[PDB]
């Protein structure tokens, strides 16, 4: 369980986050796709994309960038109270798309790293480590429905 004091390392970083999600979106698709390819293969919607600047070019992949973490947002702002956010992502994720928890701590790896690259001074080593918490807490959660439906 988070801290309040987890909590708002967390959500300070983040509400800098939303002053360009698009481009954070961008980067952090990107960075995923690069270093673990085998997560591109997963989109049927980007899995033309060969290089990094074919990826930066696509409008499509921007906008998908926005998707996730306009929902990421959504959770993190419950603060741990993200039941009703995460059962639909978790029944899509698992069922529909296809996706092993696996590739979820890879998308985490990413996160972390654009927001240190991005706002390295809103995010020293407590809020990175309570970053760290806070995705942690949505794989958890997201592990436990995945269980309950047989992924
Ligand atoms: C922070 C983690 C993630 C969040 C918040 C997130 C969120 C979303 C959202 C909101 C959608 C659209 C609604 C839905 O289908 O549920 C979506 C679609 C999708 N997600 Fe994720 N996702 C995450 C991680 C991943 C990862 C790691 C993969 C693949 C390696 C992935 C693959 C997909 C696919 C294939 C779709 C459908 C895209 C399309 O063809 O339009 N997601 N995701």
């Amino acid at each position: 369980v988070l801290s309040e004091g987890e909590w708002q390392l967390v959500l300070h970083v983040w509400a800098k986050v939303e002053a360009d999600v698009a481009g954070h979106g961008q980067d952090i698709l990107i960075r995923l796709f690069k270093s673990h390819p085998e997560t591109l293969e997963k989109f049927d919607r980007f899995k033309h994309l060969k290089t990094e600047a074919e990826m930066k070019a696509s409008e499509d992949l921007k906008k998908h960038g926005v998707t996730v973490l306009t929902a990421l947002g959504a959770i993190l702002k419950k603060k741990g109270h993200h039941e009703a956010e995460l059962k639909p992502l978790a029944q899509s994720h698992a069922t529909k798309h296809k996706i092993p928890i696996k590739y979820l701590e890879f998308i985490s790896e990413a996160i972390i790293h654009v927001l240190h690259s991005r706002h390295p001074g809103n995010f020293g080593a407590d809020a990175q480590g309570a970053m760290n918490k806070a995705l942690e807490l949505f794989r958890k959660d997201i592990a436990a429905k995945y269980k309950e439906l047989g992924y």
